[PDB]
């Protein structure tokens, strides 16, 4: 049993919900946050540049030293950071940015992150301004990820179209 409140359930362990993440974050306080992150974690817009605006910058901040320190993250890799007031923990996700020509073979490799955890809350890898295909993110989350995930989404008419020709 878990606080997450409201999902219709789509699989074994796919939830889905027409939420704001970062609202969403604030009232359940989950062990993870997924963050839909670039390689540079330079978060200025859709859900990463949300999330680190209701952290007030330090995500930002956290996000400048650890790519001092490393370098950019790969498409389709991840990190996990701390979730400031969000989150435990903040899983920065980048899956591949249509609009800047990736591969979007990279979106399974992207989801196989969430399985390194064993409870998230997510935003649809891909989508929004990523530019790809919301109905295909959904359908490769539901074939990739193997632990439990609760999917938020922002787009109200979005989320009516993804149950609705779910399969
Ligand atoms: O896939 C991630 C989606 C993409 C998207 C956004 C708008 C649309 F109209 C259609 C698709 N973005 C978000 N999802 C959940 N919470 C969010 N908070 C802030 C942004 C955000
Ligand atoms: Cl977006």
């Amino acid at each position: 049993v878990n606080s997450f409140s409201g999902y219709l359930k789509l699989t074994d362990n796919v939830y889905i919900k027409n939420a704001d993440i970062v609202e969403e974050a604030k009232k359940v306080k989950p062990t993870v946050v997924v963050n839909a992150a670039n390689v540079y974690l330079k978060h200025g817009g859709g859900v990463a540049g949300a999330l680190n605006k209701a952290t007030n910058n330090a995500m930002q901040v956290e996000s400048d030293d650890y790519i001092a320190t490393n370098g950019p993250l790969k498409v389709g890799g991840s990190c996990v950071l701390s979730g400031h007031n969000l989150a435990k923990h903040c899983l920065h996700v980048v899956g591949p940015n249509v609009n800047k020509g990736e591969d979007i073979q990279l979106l399974k490799s992207a989801y196989e992150n969430f399985n390194q955890h064993e409870v998230l809350l997510a935003p649809l890898l891909s989508a929004g301004i990523f530019g790809a295909d919301p109905i295909h993110s959904l359908r490769v989350c539901v074939d990739t990820v193997r632990t439990n995930v609760y999917l938020a989404v922002f787009d109200k008419n979005l989320y009516d179209k993804l149950v609705s020709s779910f399969l």
